[PDB]
């Protein structure tokens, strides 16, 4: 993979239309669009998210365990790879799959309740101390596997624990044949093995993509390539893989990409404060040897709404920061999401910015 990495994520939602000569026009468009764009790589949405609701009900690819919407994640994708000149990474959840109503769901353990519960603002998230959910989602990434070719694979963000979790009977028994001592909540708060409990957390759910890898590399061979998406307070606060479940140095080490979600506003950084956090971020990055030549950062061109109702990022905003990377020496990053349908951002406007190949 040549060098600067320049990344577009992209979502088929957007693409997807119930009458097929628009989607195949809606195809055509995006195909000419990342073209256009001269850059080298696409993480490209495998599953369905019409409705934002952290669960996939339903995937873009044939498959044996959930309802295909359309067949379309291979035809872009190869399209994407021979006519527009990037690698393409399958994004995937590793957890958040509804499947079998007995499978281990993850759980948290609320203060002052004794029953574990599925917290409503968290990922519907899958426990990976379950060995059948391991097989299942297997499963889905071995027919993914089957059906289309791509370069490489993106692990979703959905891969994190809070210091809460995983309160599941099997994480239980997990941790106590691993030799924790005593209830989550004492472990939790036990200072001689809360950090060891937090790693032990973070090798599994990293264990477990690797696992997934694995069986991907079997059917599609050795060469493909590994992304995984990793919060930005792991990186700039590592005491907060404690509720993350999520470790840069794992990651560095894991994956052949860290893709950094640079997002502050996502954080809750103010508009103000939001550049002086970019350059702490690289600062931080810059500190760990190498660390920059195997992580990408992903900034966000949508600022999420709880409510629902996200909105746009302006195209000079989003150029800006790109430029402001540059000019503090990072040369690997990309944006979250892209929308064809309206030009946004407007190509004209970040290509100076993103692609190496402009004017
Ligand atoms: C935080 C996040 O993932 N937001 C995405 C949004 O950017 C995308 O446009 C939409 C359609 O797939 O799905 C949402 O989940
Ligand atoms: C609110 C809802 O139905 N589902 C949310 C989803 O929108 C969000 O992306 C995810 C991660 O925060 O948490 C889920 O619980
Ligand atoms: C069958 C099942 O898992 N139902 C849970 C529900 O009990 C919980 O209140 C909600 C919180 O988001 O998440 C649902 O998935
Ligand atoms: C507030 C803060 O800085 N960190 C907290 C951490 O102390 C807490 O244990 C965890 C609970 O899931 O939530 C984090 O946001």
């Amino acid at each position: 993979e040549k060098s600067p990495q320049r990344i577009m994520h992209i979502d088929l939602d957007y693409v997807y239309d119930e009458n097929l000569q628009q989607m195949d026009r809606n195809i055509d468009v995006l195909i000419q669009r990342v073209k256009d764009m001269q850059i080298s790589t696409v993480y490209l949405q495998a599953f369905a998210d019409p409705d934002g609701d952290g669960l996939v009900k339903e995937v873009w690819f044939p498959n044996r365990l959930l309802p295909m919407k359309a067949d379309i994640f291979s035809r872009v994708a190869w399209q994407l790879r021979t006519r527009s000149g990037v690698n393409i990474y399958a994004w995937m959840p590793v957890l958040s799959w509804d499947l079998d109503p007995t499978l281990t769901r993850v759980k948290y353990l609320p203060t002052g309740e004794k029953k574990a519960q599925i917290h409503p603002e968290q990922y519907h998230r899958l426990s990976p101390f379950d060995d059948r959910v391991r097989a299942q989602v297997g499963m889905l990434y071995e027919d993914l596997a089957g059906h289309a070719a791509f370069d490489g694979i993106l692990f979703h963000d959905d891969a994190l624990l809070s210091d809460y979790e995983d309160a599941s009977a099997p994480a239980i028994t997990a941790y106590q044949q691993a030799g924790f001592s005593g209830s989550l909540s004492e472990i939790r708060q036990n200072p001689e093995q809360f950090k060891q409990w937090a790693r032990f957390k973070s090798r599994a759910l990293t264990d477990f993509t690797l696992e997934l890898s694995a069986r991907v590399k079997a059917i599609r061979g050795p060469h493909i390539k590994t992304a995984r998406n990793i919060f930005a307070l792991p990186v700039i606060q590592p005491e907060s893989e404690a509720w993350f479940a999520q470790n840069y140095a794992d990651f560095l080490k894991s994956y052949d990409w860290t893709a950094i979600m640079a997002m502050p506003y996502l954080e809750g950084v103010a508009e103000k404060s939001a550049d002086q956090w970019l350059i702490q971020l690289t600062n931080q990055i810059k500190n760990i040897p190498q660390a920059k030549d195997k992580s990408i950062l992903e900034l966000q061109a949508q600022n999420w709404q709880k409510n629902g109702q996200h909105q746009a990022i302006s195209s000079q905003q989003l150029a800006h920061w790109m430029s402001l990377l540059q000019l503090n020496g990072v040369k690997n990053y990309g944006y979250y999401p892209d929308n064809f349908l309206h030009n946004q951002p407007e190509i004209d406007l970040i290509r100076p910015e993103f692609s190496t190949a402009w004017y």
